[PDB]
């Protein structure tokens, strides 16, 4: 398993890399010819000098490094490799003695291997006591986390300031140094992007500890909900804790992010479909008295986030849910246009709305019981992976008593079998030979017993039987997730599309709901966009969301039952496209006009709960008016809430934004009522200096973050989108303005002035973010310039708002006040004329190949700058596919390929820098670095892996399961090369046309 853990790793492996690719090659004639071996006497002491090095420090860390915990497996480690050290010098003097000796032949090959284990085995062996005092380092933060309740003084506090102090300074120079020490960038933007986070919700906590003492002293009814605030946020903070033990942990290339990643929507169900049930039976219990006011909204959604649960749970329980909501759906469809003819009153067709209340009951009842088993397997794909690594423990000591011990492993690998009865009902036919070789190692299990009547040298006999065997375990468990888990989607709208797109041709062979699942995602999210949108729109796009939501089952059937290619399927699969092409243009533009009404009032009623919060006399029901306004808090964010996820659904852009805005959106959902929790402590005692600086903190830690939402969510948008969003929002609230002034209505003016200020400083703040995101000054001078001439008639908007509120028929005062708008509208129509732009036994690494054989049609149809490359990376990535488990005498190409799977790799590296130092925007070239620096993290890998790969080719005394956890490796990683590559051949020109 020749890990990629560390730099210092690839930095000696890559040199042994060469070395053995150096002998092995040549131990290829030997087999294949038997011809005159060439000596290669000189590099086998030369390869022991990369090794004795290693083996001495090896032997040096035994004779320094004095806790045992290193010394259970280290010095095991070391001693493969110098079982290899015997036999290669061994090796070197045979063929010293004969050239054409068949026992030197299988003799040298042998510790070849034995090598590319036991070197990479070594390296990650020094990193692991390296990353075990960080553990504790992080354990001595949540020490510190444990402490975090401990202090019940306000001296507490400031010694425990002095306890976190030098604790997070020890902390972070740590993480900094495995920043460097680490080349998963994907993952190392993971590290530190949590790591801030601890260290700034630490004066946070502080703060909050500053507070809870003084409600110590009288708010004891407010050190509840300041626990709440504390508790919550010291959880908070021990979550990424928690969190970056397994980002410590992260040995290999991951496979158990996107199983733990996507058990955010069931949490997220469950506490949403009980808000979303009450308000959608009453609402529906008096229907044609209904018009859809936000029980519509709520049928709606209840739809979606169920949709959401038939993204998870799969197989045939996809069908099944799937199939109850567009029935309920349609039941309630059928209903909602009762209450157009209007004939139902309340007792009329109660019968229908009873069978569409239950109908919703059997959408609600298979959630969340498919949600427990959903989330059982990770259950057990955390609990397997403590058990398979504790092997090594009790293998380690031949044991004549471990009979206490005996029962731990014994029921615990009875628990892998309980795992199995887990594992068994999602499929049968990979199940049973796991079902079956579940007692396979209870056999090995019942070999303990005998050698239990006090036996040691047969203990380290099964133990190499053993070794493969509990690996196998896993290995298995590691295939149950491809099918029980579909294939996902996407975050990228975009790559929904393709992901869409693949699943056109061959439905079946694939991981399941590539399309399927995709369709079913991409129309749920205008499901989501239709509701919140006005009436005779929304059917209208109710109509565009199921005229091809109508195409789900008529693209399940082309072939569940013929083949597609009959062209009354094919035209149906095609006319599918057209009408899909639809959805986006209209999606991006019902997203569009979504965002620039909800963040409208971005710091507004945040301002109204300020001065709310400022002066009460504690006067009756004024703290009422507070929970209106508090009401308003939430109904902001959570349109907000809901936004920034519909923005991250069509945000068409980097990964980096989409998975970092939902990032900040979880912020804002949980720091929502840690506003108002801090708001209602202001109110409680009103006019506190403490309690008001807390405020200040947690109402401007509020705001920066919405600051950072805002600034992130308009990044997510795109600047064609917003400024003609905003151009018709200003001139339809002028009119709302103007209409104020039809009537007598002063007041309902002057807020809409004032709500043209608070946009028309939103349309100055985005003004900043092009400047500088923009490299050079083109015309970015004139995106200042034009803001500047806001900022000059900002003044005149509210001047003369005062100057007409005077009067209704002010004489020549709205002349100037439609003006003072008209003002506006010729400067913000001179910010669209910035953004213009006229100044063969394994076939899954098959799908690697075929994933970027498909990409090949793209951008143009008639040259080539950089794909080149890409495509001779992707046709000697199919010839690879073939040759991992093809024919058992050219695993001599199968690392000289791999020569250039290095090397086409990181030219395109170098074609990356260059248009990212060629390009004039920092962000797309900030973008271009995250992706572009895994190139070569790949790239040599692939090298190690062919070589290993090599020592499993023609081997024929392999357990060859563990070449197929080497064709794994050659399996996902190329997998995770392919995916990767045309991420960066997206950028080859979604970066370069920038310029």
């Amino acid at each position: 398993m020749p890990v990629f853990h560390t730099r210092t790793i690839e930095s000696i492996l890559e040199p042994v890399a060469q070395q053995i690719s150096h002998l092995v090659i040549m131990h290829e004639e030997g087999e294949v010819d038997g011809k005159a071996i060439p000596d290669l006497t000189a590099p086998v002491a030369a390869v022991q000098a990369a090794v004795s090095n290693l083996v001495r420090v090896g032997k040096e860390t035994v004779q320094t490094t004095e806790d045992q915990i290193l010394k259970r497996d280290m010095p095991p480690a070391f001693i493969k490799v110098e079982n290899a050290c015997t036999k290669l010098v061994q090796a070197a003097q045979m063929l010293q003695s004969d050239p054409y000796s068949v026992p030197a032949r299988d003799y040298l090959i042998d510790g070849s291997r034995g090598i590319l284990s036991g070197t990479s085995d070594l390296l990650l062996t020094f990193d692991e006591a390296e990353v075990r005092k960080i553990i504790r380092v992080c354990k001595g933060i949540l020490e510190y986390l444990t402490v975090a309740e401990v202090v019940e003084t306000m001296e507490d506090l400031v010694t425990y300031t002095k306890n976190l102090g030098p604790g997070m300074t020890k902390m972070a120079k740590m993480i900094d140094e495995r920043q460097q020490e680490l080349t998963h960038q994907e993952h190392r933007v993971m590290l530190v992007n949590s790591m801030n986070t601890v260290k700034e919700l630490l004066p946070v906590l502080i703060s909050a500890m500053k507070i809870f003492v003084t409600t110590k002293n009288s708010k004891n009814q407010g050190i509840e909900e300041a626990l709440k605030n504390r508790n919550f946020t010291v959880e908070k903070m021990s979550a990424e804790i928690n969190e970056i033990i397994r980002v410590l942990q992260l040995t290999s290339w991951d496979e158990d992010a996107w199983a733990s990643k996507d058990t955010e929507a069931m949490k997220r169900a469950l506490a949403s479909i009980d808000s979303k049930l009450n308000q959608a039976k009453g609402w529906l219990r008096d229907p044609s008295a209904s018009p859809g006011d936000a029980g519509e909204q709520a049928i709606r959604q209840i739809l979606d986030e169920a949709g959401k649960v038939g993204e998870l749970c799969a197989g045939k329980e996809r069908r099944e849910i799937l199939g109850t909501c567009k029935m309920l759906g349609q039941m309630t469809d059928q209903v909602a246009d009762l209450r157009a003819r209007g004939q139902g009153s309340s007792p009329v067709a109660m019968q229908k709305a009873q069978q569409v209340s239950q109908g919703l009951d059997v959408l609600t009842a298979k959630v969340e019981n498919a949600a427990r088993k959903l989330e059982a397997m990770t259950n057990s794909k955390q609990s397997i992976a403590k058990k398979i690594d504790a092997a090594q423990n009790w293998l380690a000591d031949p044991n004549g008593g471990p009979e206490g011990e005996e029962q731990i492993r014994g029921a615990l690998a009875e628990a892998r079998k309980i795992a199995e009865l887990c594992d068994d009902p999602k499929e049968r036919d990979d199940i049973l030979r796991s079902l079956g070789e579940i007692s396979a190692l209870t056999s090995k299990l019942a070999d303990l017993r005998r050698q239990g009547k006090g036996d040691s040298p047969e203990a380290r006999a099964l133990a190499k039987q053993v070794a493969t065997a509990l690996q196998n375990l896993q290995t298995k468990t590691n295939r149950a997730v491809a099918n029980s888990r579909p294939a996902k989607a996407a975050v990228h709208l975009e790559g929904k599309i393709e992901q869409a797109q693949r699943w056109i041709d061959n439905p079946t062979v694939d991981d399941r709901g590539v399309g399927q699942a995709a369709i079913r995602g991409l129309v749920a999210e205008g499901h989501r966009l239709a509701n919140v949108m006005m009436g005779p729109y929304r059917q209208d796009l109710l109509a565009k969301c199921d005229r091809v939501d109508q195409l789900t089952a008529q693209l399940a059937d082309l072939a569940a039952r013929g083949e597609g290619e009959s062209p009354q399927a094919r035209a149906l699969a095609s006319q599918l496209q057209d009408s899909l092409k639809d959805l986006k243009a209209r999606m991006q533009e019902a997203m569009t006009q979504e965002v620039s009404d909800v963040f409208s009032d971005t710091t507004t009623p945040i301002k109204l709960l300020a001065v709310a919060a400022t002066a009460p006399p504690d006067a009756p029901n004024r703290e009422e008016v507070f929970d209106e306004r508090a009401a308003n808090f939430e109904n902001h964010s959570g349109k907000l809430g809901a936004t920034a996820e519909k923005a991250a659904a069509v945000g068409t852009a980097n990964k980096s934004t989409v998975e970092g805005i939902q990032a900040s959106v979880k912020t804002a959902r949980e720091l929502t009522p840690q506003v108002v929790s801090a708001a209602r402590i202001l109110l409680r005692n009103p006019g506190n200096q403490a309690a008001y600086e807390h405020f200040e903190t947690m109402k401007n830690q509020w705001i920066d973050n919405v600051e950072k939402m805002t600034g992130l969510v308009d990044e997510a948008i795109d600047t064609k989108s917003l400024l003609d969003a905003s151009e018709e929002a200003i001139k339809k609230d002028l009119d709302k303005c103007k209409v104020a002034m039809a009537n007598i209505q002063p007041q309902m003016l002057v807020a809409g002035a004032t709500s043209i200020a608070r946009r028309a400083n939103r349309i100055l703040l985005v003004a900043k973010r092009e400047v500088e995101n923009s490299e050079d000054p083109k015309f970015r001078e004139a995106v200042k310039a034009a803001s500047d001439e806001l900022s000059k008639t900002i003044s005149p908007m509210v001047m003369d708002a005062k100057a007409v509120a005077g009067n209704i028929s002010d004489p020549g005062l709205q002349k100037s006040f439609l003006d003072s708008g008209y003002r506006i509208l010729g400067a913000v129509a001179k910010v669209r004329e910035a953004f213009q732009p006229q100044e063969p036994v394994n076939q899954p690494i098959l799908a690697a190949a075929q994933s970027l054989h498909r990409e090949a049609t793209k951008w143009s149809s008639k040259g080539n700058d950089i794909i080149a490359a890409a495509k001779r990376m992707a046709l000697l990535m199919a010839e690879m596919s073939r040759l991992v488990r093809g024919g058992s005498g050219t695993k001599r190409a199968l690392i000289q390929c791999a020569k250039d799977i290095a090397k086409a790799s990181d030219e395109v590296t170098r074609l990356a820098k260059e248009v990212a130092k060629q390009c004039t925007d920092k962000r797309i070239r900030t973008n271009l670095l995250q992706v572009c620096e895994r190139i070569p993290t790949i790239s040599t890998q692939l090298k190690i892996l062919s070589t290993v790969k090599a020592t499993m080719l023609g081997r024929t005394n392999i357990s060859d399961e563990e070449s197929e956890q080497a064709t794994e490796m050659l399996v996902h990683n190329a997998q995770n090369l392919m995916q990767s590559v045309k991420e960066t051949v997206r950028e080859a020109e979604a970066a370069s046309i920038k310029i």
